[PDB]
């Protein structure tokens, strides 16, 4: 009789990172409880710059403090941008479907640097040092944060437990699903910091159950600038999958 190898979700899901050949972790947390998978699960209490990530916290900044609202038009004013697909007018919550940048540091010249470390300060988001260039301190530092401080942050956002007003919450929320399907919602926001070495990528939110349960999630790994963006997706679904979350 042969030996049998016993793939459990931990392995399986050390093996998907391994398969793309980098680093990662994926953190879950549910009933205030936390638990790490992955390849490099020391990646889960090491700082990273946020990326996109920080859009949320963006928008609930500039929503609180009535710098924007949900239905404004920011409007491209000109200039060519990263991709066709932001050439365009947008509201804040299409801006962050598409991750928009130019849209964002918009917002966060209108809030300002002292507002903004302000309030990040008043958060407590990761180190919460935004340096002296407000429209990029997200992305090349040196604003960082722990996969665990944002799955903390994403899971208290999703039960709108942030020191906001709660319709801000209830607001940045809309603007974050992704997926709806069998009673299922997936919430969240990718990250893909690629002008600092190494790379890095996220992809921070939840999951509702049909019965209303929450599960958060924050996937963080090492990039390489052949990746497809559609990695941090497909490795996200397969290790929900694995872990019986959706
Ligand atoms: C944010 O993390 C990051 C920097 C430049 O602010 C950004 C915008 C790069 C990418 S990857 C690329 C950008 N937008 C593409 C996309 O998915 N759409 C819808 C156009 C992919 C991201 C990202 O994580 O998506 N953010």
């Amino acid at each position: 009789t042969p030996s049998q190898i016993v793939q459990g979700h931990n392995q399986v899901i050390h093996q998907y990172f391994d398969e793309k050949n980098t680093s990662g972790v994926l953190v879950i947390q549910t009933d205030k409880k936390i638990n790490l998978y992955g390849n490099a699960l020391s990646r889960a209490n090491t700082e990273y710059v946020p990326a996109s990530t920080f859009k949320m916290l963006n928008a609930l900044i500039g929503l609180e403090n009535q710098k924007t609202d949900i239905n404004e038009i920011f409007k491209w004013k000109g200039e060519k941008r990263s991709f066709t697909a932001w050439e365009k007018d947008m509201t804040l919550g299409e801006a962050m479907k598409l991750s928009a940048v130019p849209v964002y540091q918009e917002l966060a010249r209108r809030i300002g640097l002292d507002l903004m470390q302000k309030e990040v300060k008043r958060i407590g988001f990761g180190n919460a040092e935004i340096g002296q260039q407000v429209d990029n301190f997200w992305l090349v530092g040196p604003l960082k944060v722990t996969p665990i401080q944002e799955v903390e942050f994403v899971s208290q956002l999703a039960h709108t437990q942030l020191p906001f007003s709660e319709k801000v919450q209830a607001n940045v929320k809309n603007m974050l699903l992704l997926e709806e399907s069998n009673g299922y919602k997936i919430f969240g926001k990718t990250g893909w910091a690629m002008d600092i070495k190494p790379q890095v990528g996220w992809l921070t939110g939840w999951v509702e159950q049909p019965d209303g349960k929450i599960v958060a999630f924050a996937l963080n790994m090492e990039m390489r600038s052949e990746m497809p963006a559609s990695i941090r997706n497909e490795l996200l679904m397969k290790s929900l999958k694995q872990l019986n979350i959706i």
